[PDB]
């Protein structure tokens, strides 16, 4: 899981938005927690 370098992405050839690390180079689906996660 992402957040040291991270962004929210668009897929930009067809699917879905996805959530990424920079520095590791990993693509999920995660927002990753704001303060609490919960999920």
């Amino acid at each position: 899981k992402l957040p040291p370098g991270w962004e929210k992405r668009m897929s930009r050839s067809s699917g879905r938005v996805y959530y990424f690390n920079h520095i590791t180079n990993a693509s999920q689906w995660e927002r990753p927690s704001g303060n609490s996660s919960s999920g």
